[PDB]
């Protein structure tokens, strides 16, 4: 278009970058990449400059999707220039909504990634006390919802 995308969770370490890399993916394999921006963010500052949690990195390599990426906390101008910022649960929305208030330009929509699952399994939560399956759980409702927003954005 281009269009954009943004990810957003609390540490940008597991969830955002799984869902970063799923839908990259998703878009390589219908030839459409060129025709997308994509990237993810933290709400916080805890892990910046950090890979990706090397448990999701795992998840990863089983079911074949690249993943490289370095922790960054969201910043002014991300609410500018992206289309859609998708977020995993109700404390990264409501973070998200109170740093859109203190911009003057915010062209995003802002929403939980979850409300596109076909699913409805609405809360994408945080894996990182979790063990291996909790990734899992986290891959699998990236794929789907990841599939549906592609289809139609809200
Ligand atoms: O970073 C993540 C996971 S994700 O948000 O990246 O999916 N979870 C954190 N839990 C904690 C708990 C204490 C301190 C810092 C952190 S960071």
């Amino acid at each position: 278009a281009t269009k954009s995308v943004l990810f957003v969770c609390l540490g940008n370490i597991c969830r955002s970058p799984i869902a970063e890399a799923v839908f990259r993916k998703l878009v390589t394999d219908q030839n459409i990449s060129e025709n997308w921006r994509v990237d993810s963010a933290a709400t916080s500052g805890y892990e910046i400059g950090n890979p990706p949690d090397y448990r999701g990195q795992s998840c990863m390599k089983r079911h074949g999707i690249p993943m490289s990426h370095v922790a960054r906390q969201i910043t002014k101008e991300d609410f500018a220039t992206f289309d859609y910022i998708l977020c995993m649960d109700e404390s990264n929305l409501r973070d998200l909504n109170r740093k859109s208030n203190q911009v003057k330009t915010c062209k995003a929509k802002i929403e939980l990634l979850g409300s596109y699952d076909p699913q409805k399994q609405l809360i994408i939560e945080d894996p990182y006390y979790g063990n291996d399956s909790d990734f899992e759980t986290v891959y699998q409702q990236c794929v789907r919802c990841c599939r549906a927003f592609l289809e139609k954005a809200h």
